[PDB]
């Protein structure tokens, strides 16, 4: 699995290329895994991946939230590798073929598949939270390795975490702005995802280091 | 929406150069493109606005939202600020992810639509089961624009039956998945083909002859 720095992923949501730059090298030194999604790749481009690449050595995770057909989700995936990115994220709710067709991609592209099961946001209480159990079963059984739960929903990230087993690699946003706690969610998550807390902080490098201070002995 | 012929081309090559020749080698069928990330994440969203200086087409963003309201909130700005008319929401992710959209395409004056059931095999796991109540969540919401599936029509039919004859429904899966243009247009106000016309060795011949099969329409 990959080694996120500080269990620590900086979701950079930013949508301006000099403050989306800024901030990620100012926070360098505590974070080698960044999360790049589309406000910021539909406001400057995939080409911010390579920038990313070019300027940080940092490991990067395209949060698409793959929710196509199969045929779609192949292209889309193609072209987000293809630009350099190490591993994408998934939406499961579509079905297995569609996630398969993911699987596929990334297995011939030597790249990895996360697999978003239920998310952070109070909506996700409506159709999401009744699925996600047999959506990470599902994950589970066409052999998806990487996987993404909420924090705001400790219950909800414990049973997923037993869903997958020990050895899958978990990542779980919602720590900071949405509620959740870095230390608590540390319980089940192999590494949690920060962003506003961080990225509109005064100070976006020791905001990042005092959320690291606090689960120090994790 | 008024949808030239009731076709709207999923334009998915992911060559600027093929895109842009079979879109004009049919643009006297068209005058609605949906546009989605196998094209921009190829080209960029610079594209958009290439289509509307080229085309003057109405262009869909075929985004398929589906994050946290203040995610979803950000997408839809940048899709509009490039020159999108509407863009697609999925409705699996709840309320708030939707009304997100929705705020910021009454800013700056576009359309959302909300997709419902979705036309592929998987659908049938999660989607379909939650896909009446995502219909009736689109209608509290006040929205007016749908998608669902052309490959069946029996849900499709369901569809229209939630959202009545006043919304605007968009259908997709016609050709390459199995839909028939004809039986799809029954319920739906326009549908959506991509393969069908833009691997065609003859795109303009493909999109002539679908156009014939629905010529009483
Ligand atoms: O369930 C989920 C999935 C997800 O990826 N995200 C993303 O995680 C980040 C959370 O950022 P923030 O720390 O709330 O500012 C954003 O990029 C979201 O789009 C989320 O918040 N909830
Ligand atoms: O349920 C759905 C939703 C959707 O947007 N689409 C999209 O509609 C297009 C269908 O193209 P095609 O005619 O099968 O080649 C693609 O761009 C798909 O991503 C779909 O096929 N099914």
């Amino acid at each position: 699995v990959m080694d996120v720095m500080n269990r620590l992923i900086l979701a950079m949501d930013l949508m301006n290329r000099d403050d989306a730059l800024r901030v990620t090298g100012e926070v360098r030194e505590y974070i080698d895994t960044v999360k790049i999604g589309y406000p910021l790749v539909l406001s400057e481009g995939m080409d911010i991946i390579a920038e990313f690449r070019k300027r940080f050595g940092c490991r990067i995770i395209a949060d698409f939230k793959v929710a196509d057909i199969p045929e779609t989700n192949e292209k889309i995936c193609r072209a987000t590798f293809k630009a350099g990115a190490d591993a994408i994220i998934v939406h499961g709710f579509p079905g297995a073929d569609s996630v398969r067709a993911c699987l596929n991609v990334a297995e011939e592209m030597g790249r990895e598949v996360f697999l978003l099961t239920e998310m952070s946001h109070p909506g996700a209480e409506m159709f999401i939270q009744g699925a996600a159990d047999e959506i990470a079963r599902m994950g589970v059984d066409l052999g998806v390795k990487n996987y993404v739960g909420p924090s705001t929903r400790p219950e909800r990230l414990s049973r997923l975490r037993e869903i997958i087993g020990q050895d899958s690699f978990l990542i779980s946003p919602g720590v900071g702005a949405q509620g959740g706690d870095p230390g608590e969610t540390l319980r089940f998550a192999d590494a949690f995802i920060v962003g506003r807390s961080i990225y509109l902080a005064d100070n976006p490098a020791a905001a990042a280091a005092g959320i690291i201070e606090s689960i120090k002995d994790l």
